[PDB]
């Protein structure tokens, strides 16, 4: 599942 999790995945790639 994916609670607000995978959202974060892609700001700490994209920071």
């Amino acid at each position: 599942q994916a609670p607000a999790y995978e959202e974060a995945a892609e700001e700490l790639a994209k920071s």
